């Protein structure tokens, strides 16, 4: 289920430092720009 | 470290969809800008 | 908190295969 | 990929404590207890 996943992932996002989502982003960008 | 964190994000990307993307990356945009 | 890695991880058990469940079953036992 | 969020979970489990696994092992049980 991605409504379950993205639920999931979101839970996570909030435990990540600001430099982690540094990475997250450069993922999101090479994806989707 | 939050690496065990930012490994289990950046694995669960790869589950979602381009357009589930888009959340993601308006919560990292609420944070950082 | 980590109560919320804990949500997410109850989460994330929907989305396994009854034989990965069976592994996570498994570490848990080995650490508790 | 079922075992992509597998190891997803694996690595998660490090950030809880040994009181925390205990909701983890009981909800495994209400999905696959006595299989
Ligand atoms: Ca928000």
């Amino acid at each position: 289920s991605t409504k379950n996943i993205l639920y999931a992932v979101m839970a996570l996002l909030g435990e990540l430092e600001d430099e982690d989502l540094v990475y997250v982003r450069r993922e999101i960008e090479q994806r989707i720009g």
